[PDB]
């Protein structure tokens, strides 16, 4: 099982992979991508 939910915490622009999966870290996820235009940070885990 892979968890790809979106980042509760990270309101706008994550603008790159990179800082959407610093603030998932922080937040109890494994990594995480820039979706879309990217505004939506969705984040990756193993459930």
């Amino acid at each position: 099982k892979i968890c790809r939910r979106r980042s509760a915490g990270f309101k706008g622009p994550c603008m790159s992979n990179k800082n959407c999966a610093q603030v998932c870290q922080q937040e109890g996820w494994g990594g995480g991508n820039c979706d879309g235009p990217f505004r939506r940070c969705k984040c990756i885990r193993q459930c």
